[PDB]
DNA sequence: GTAATTAC
DNA sequence: GTAATTAC
């Protein structure tokens, strides 16, 4: 599943950036709540990362 | 090491 | 095939 709001991260860069996910999902263990992930595309350099979600965004 | 995901 | 992502 795609992302759809920005969300304000960090890029492996360095910088505070607010980006789309490309994809979005979660990321748990059996029996844990887990986080969620995004793939994120840094917009500067290109170089694709990912990052945690807040935790109630949709997946 | 687990959990899913995908660029690399 | 592996890195990288978080919290446990």
């Amino acid at each position: 599943s795609s992302g759809k709001k920005p969300v304000k991260v960090k890029t492996p860069a360095g910088k505070e950036a607010e980006l789309v996910p490309e994809k979005v999902w979660a990321l748990a263990p059996k029996g844990r709540k887990g986080v969620k992930i995004g793939l994120f595309k840094d917009p500067e350099t290109g170089k694709y990362f990912r990052h945690k979600l807040p935790d109630d965004y949709p997946i």
